């Protein structure tokens, strides 16, 4: 059974649109969004923004076991991606866009969530990232990596204790910064601190993006 | 192994009777009614009422894992269902009875629930149809679908503030008509409003009816 | 102390306002409004609406401690109702008023609130009512009394076994009349059936009132 | 203020009737019946049966803050009868009455509930009587006392050990003898073992009495 | 893989001894005792008792799931015995030995748990039985059948309305009688009613037997 | 018994210094500061900050009920606030001083907490301020009045539509404004935005005060 | 009414014996033991141990409201030693002996309970004691004060980061000695640690006294 | 599919490092290690301590489902370790290390987990050993099985009775003999009793270990 859209890409299936995957047994499987246009295929996506309409506020249970729609704005899920990635070897890219017509994009060379954990719940799903290659966008996640996925109903004991106020969103955070792709979708700008989409080497801390998109591959 | 009615066609059992289906792996059947004499055979049967007997107040858990019995009234349960259309195409067709002796039916060329969603549960089993055909019943599905599932437990929040009173009831509702198939036994006529097995387009919003089946067939 | 508007009438303050009486010992008071303007002073009032402003949906613990502001609407409480016609007799008159300017009003002879009841709470706050004189209204309580009190959060069981649908309501209910003071606040008129601010002797089930006032008095 | 019916019996106030009791402060009275014609007045009532009506399954809740009406058949609750005994001294008395016309009654010289005790419902309302005087109804409440009252929530877990079953009864129990007057209501005579109305000494454990009656006097 | 003991009586293992059965898929087995020496082997046992040891009180989670141990005491578990009688037909055969050295046994032609449930804890694990055959024992299990599984946590309502006094018991119940095999462990004899392990139509209400055994075999 | 300050300034104790006042019964008093050098005396004090210790994040139950000692810093609690406020009439000042050296004050004329409410817990608390007079720090409370008490466990949800981030402080808040004198004990000078000890007026949204003091007085 | 045995000690009542006391309000009165015999009389009594009855071990609410009985071994309660020592000044003495015939005391000039708390069980009942007066028995408590109660189910997460293994004891405890009064009972000498009856400047870690016995008095 | 080590030796794979293995069907591998380097390779290892990082206080859950990482330190799981040793036979091999250079082992012939329950979590994972084999570190595992699996959580009742204070670790026990591997670490020796990483027969109940390692192997 195809376990990505690597097997998808098998079977003369080259082209682009929702399909089926099985990253947990020959049941109960999942649909998801291959794009097969960029470089040579492959690049399954595990998330997906370019509009209002799915609110990304959510919770753990939200988190870990996925929400949205496949044709449109979705989060596939923090335990599906480690059992993807428990498996197989695999590659992260991240490709963003501004209001105007603006592009950007980053690669990074290993992308893995808990990779020798017994338990990948009670580790937290931390994250790592290794051989940063620029793009345009600039490097924003290797200063994270070793710290766990949070939310704004788990944690928010030792936020208050190093750094004032409570967190209110979702990504692995290492200090006191607060910007990430999950948080509200304000327009072009806003005169808030990091509350939006925000991607500090591209952009800043007062611009929120028009769209975001995180794939990953085998390498 | 045997996904539905259709495959049991199949290996010589064209009949009428209870038989066994796999939906969630090799293991753990279910036992449902397939009825082979209306059309070609298949028609899969998700719900059957006759007579009083089975209460269908129910809540949440209930319609969704299932219950009643194969022989008489039952319902089979939103996740069977949900697995079942996931992996094929179906199509819908209902058939209904009045008190004295007349009958009616109408037909659907599409029938899904929660087509492309990550989690299945989170989005609430929303319905689509599309594609009706006249059988002397009228159209009563379409302008639902888009619409998800709702209880007497679950939501009851959202309607206190368009309409008024609570629902109580199981289907797949769009504004304040709270006529369904799922309602209570009454006799033939009553002067309450709708709140038995009302079908608005055939008889009323005063007319509980007899029978109620529905079944659906791969295209 | 002050028990009621009767020993406000005393000490010289007959006037028209918000005051204080101590239902439950010389400590915390509480703020009432006493009308001392239509036959000769007294009538101390535990509901009023006149508007839409609070809603009335409410629950068991709201209905047992009160709520609302007393220069506005507000209902008083079934405790302190109870405390206070558990020690002194007391007699009940309800005026109401429509839409256009149209008025009326009924008058009981007799009013409490579970009068021999060891502990009030568990037999349900039961109502209590004789020796009706008309005013033009009619009489639509002697139907009931002899009834607890009941919500939508609370009761829900035998309501469905002998009528269908769920109440909604806070009322002393007798049967399936689904008709009291303390329903949505709709307009002049409605198509629904009973569920806005009815009452069926005066207008009927199809039209909800403008104001309504419920007051006792010693006698 | 007064403190029970022999404060009751003063001021010219010789009666039988329902009158008010202040037993936990001059605030919050409770309704109660003074049974003034049997010896010599006073006889505060704490328990009355007659026919059916009214249940005595209850919990410990209940028993603990009271159910009933002050007319008909109630239970005063065992906190009331706590604060009542410890200020002052009683004497308890019981008079029973088989269904054909006999009658027959005891008393006991000194009746207290948890004597010295700083939290009473820690120690569980322990019974203490002392001092039988005969009356042709024999003695079944001496071999008792010591023991804390049980129900068929808070404990059922002790008597599973020495005995076999559940207990569901409300009384002071020693052993594995589960006949008490808060007991099931049924007919002259049953075939089951002690569990209606019984009083082991008079009839014995295969007849439930048609009326009981408990009454404490100031001694 | 070995459904049942009849599978391990293929493949040259004809014995007697604890082996390894797959009722619920590939994984996860479990470990039963099959009984390969009284006719023709087969007699896969789901119920054992021959001392006090085990206690057999337990709850509705420990009876749906199964305790004890396979080479002493055990019960197999509702779920177990369900997926078992699903997928093939099976026939019951009990029997029972008292102090002395005295034998009897008994007989049933057909034997199913929730034959036809789309949902069997929903239906409650109903009990069917049919072709009772005599050997010694009687027929005491074909009154009962239509009725469903019961705990002391479960039930507690009905039983005080048709009866009085709680269950206290693990059995399929139909009326007042509280005679079953699953009860306390007593000696020979014993003075009070039906709390032991009691076969009423060979011993009576006040003899509790020594060992117990229920088997099952495919016919 | 005294009921505050005032009543404490007669019977000739004009000191500086801890006393025990009576807000809700002669029973169970409170000990507090009453600040009797500044004006003329009175000047009762619910509020304290002059060093770190103490911390303020708490939650519903603690702002309810009161923390902190009375020589150092505490907070008195909203119940014993409203008591007070409740029988008499009042009038607040608050005075400030900046870390450096320098101070300032505030004055208004009316303060009370809940005017009229039937139950002051289910109004929430609500703020009255009127009559503003200037002393060099502005005026920061007339903006709000009319506002609830908010905590950081208690709403948290109509903040996130209007606003981003959650709100984390005990204030009477009106907007996204997040500055108030029960937030955080920083520098004297911070990089983030309002999250510490601010008052608009004076310094600004970026400069934590030193010391806090809030006082009442009988007008 | 009496607030402690000072009062008693009035109205000639000079003997030893069990009393009443009014610590919070002339309503709901609590037995105490004074003990008039002495140096003077007076002598309030909060703890006795003789022999083992009652358990010890107990949690927060059976320390915060109290436990035992008074003629014998008991605990009067946190919250009525604090109302008591928040109206009066007092002073606490201890005196102990072990299993021969030895004797010892100690004395305290000064004892308080949450001396300047808003909110007492906020505090956590803290200790203060000052004036140690020798008599055989050496300064124990000195050591501690300033720290609040504990118990075995409030606390256990600072013990087990500062020391190892739970505390299972109730005192006040300032690190990670583990020797109170409030241990189990234990014969003359054992070989564990401090987990018994302990005094260690009179006896050691290694003996568990007789009998204990902590009384106040006014000064 | 590998099931454990033994079957990684096969298809060439021998070598010291993190392998996966299936032992809860085709689906989910879990990551751990193989030590194929002492004797004969093979030695699952499902324990592994060598300094401070991670802690192993825990609870229920974490010791049934594991914790840890696979090349640091972790602890495998009571579930996956019986679903190991129930389908095949095994053999348990310790080895330790003191603080300054030394080393030790043990060797026992068999080893199982609940041998033969239907249902392991109910029995309590049972542990059995059997077949000593010294190698200069004693015999400390052979007093104990046929002991259940305690924590901190679970139990805590039965050893305050025969013993004194509350356990808190997480190791098979017999008696009130604390000393086990899965302790605190400290230093190489402590004043306390038996609450680190202790070895009875090697060193004493005054020596917390240094490394900590426990394998098992087909026999
Ligand atoms: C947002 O995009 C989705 C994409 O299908 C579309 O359905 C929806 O109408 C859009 N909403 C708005 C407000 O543009
Ligand atoms: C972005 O591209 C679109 C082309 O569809 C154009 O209409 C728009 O003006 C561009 N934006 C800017 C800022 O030029
Ligand atoms: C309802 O129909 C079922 C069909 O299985 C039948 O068993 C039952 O007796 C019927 N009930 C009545 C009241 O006719
Ligand atoms: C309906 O059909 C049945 C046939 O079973 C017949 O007995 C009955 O009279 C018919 N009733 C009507 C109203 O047509
Ligand atoms: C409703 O009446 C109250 C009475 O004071 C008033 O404050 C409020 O503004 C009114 N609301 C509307 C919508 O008229
Ligand atoms: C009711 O009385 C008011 C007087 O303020 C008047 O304006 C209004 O027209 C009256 N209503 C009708 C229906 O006449
Ligand atoms: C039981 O006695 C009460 C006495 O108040 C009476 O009201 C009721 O009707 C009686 N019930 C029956 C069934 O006789
Ligand atoms: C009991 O006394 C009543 C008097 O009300 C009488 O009618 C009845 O016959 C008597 N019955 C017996 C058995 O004495
Ligand atoms: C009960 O039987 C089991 C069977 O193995 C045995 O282990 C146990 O010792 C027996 N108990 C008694 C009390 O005889
Ligand atoms: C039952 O059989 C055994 C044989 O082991 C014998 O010892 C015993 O006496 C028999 N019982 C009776 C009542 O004879
Ligand atoms: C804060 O002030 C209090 C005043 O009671 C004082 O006791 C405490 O030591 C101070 N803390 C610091 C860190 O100065
Ligand atoms: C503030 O006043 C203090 C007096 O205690 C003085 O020591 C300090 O120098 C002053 N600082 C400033 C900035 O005025
Ligand atoms: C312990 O002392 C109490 C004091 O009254 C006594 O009642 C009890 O019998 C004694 N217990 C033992 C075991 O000596
Ligand atoms: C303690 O005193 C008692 C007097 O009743 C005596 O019997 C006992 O021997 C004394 N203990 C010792 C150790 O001498
Ligand atoms: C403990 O050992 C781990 C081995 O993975 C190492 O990463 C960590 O730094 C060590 N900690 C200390 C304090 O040495
Ligand atoms: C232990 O061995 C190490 C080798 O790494 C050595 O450096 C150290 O001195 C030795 N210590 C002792 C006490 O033998
Ligand atoms: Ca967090
Ligand atoms: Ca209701
Ligand atoms: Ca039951
Ligand atoms: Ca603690």
């Amino acid at each position: 059974q195809p376990l990505d859209c690597d097997d998808i890409y098998a079977q003369g299936y080259q082209s682009d649109g929702v399909y089926l995957i099985y990253p947990s047994g020959p049941s109960v499987p999942v649909p998801v969004f291959c794009d097969m246009t960029t470089e040579g295929g492959k690049w399954t996506v595990f998330q997906k923004r370019f509009n209002g309409s799915v609110s990304f506020f959510r919770g753990w249970n939200d988190y870990k076991l996925g929400f949205g729609r496949a044709d449109g704005e979705y989060w596939l899920g923090l335990q599906n991606m480690h059992l993807l990635t428990l498996k197989q070897k695999y590659e992260l890219r991240v490709d963003l866009e501004d209001f105007e017509n603006n592009t950007a994009y980053a690669k990074y060379a290993d992308f893995s969530i808990s990779p020798n954990a017994v338990s990948a719940e009670e580790d937290g799903y931390t994250l790592f990232v290794a051989g940063f290659e620029d793009g345009g966008a600039g490097d924003s996640l290797s200063y994270h990596s070793g710290q766990k996925f949070s939310t704004f109903d788990r944690d928010q004991d030792l936020f208050v204790q190093n750094c004032a106020a409570l967190s209110s969103g979702a990504f692995w955070f290492r200090s006191c910064h607060f910007a990430n792709l999950n948080g509200f979708y304000l327009g072009g700008s806003h005169l808030s601190y990091a509350n939006g989409i925000n991607w500090a080497q591209w952009k800043g801390f007062y611009y929120s993006l028009k769209r975001t998109e995180m794939k990953i591959r085998r390498a």
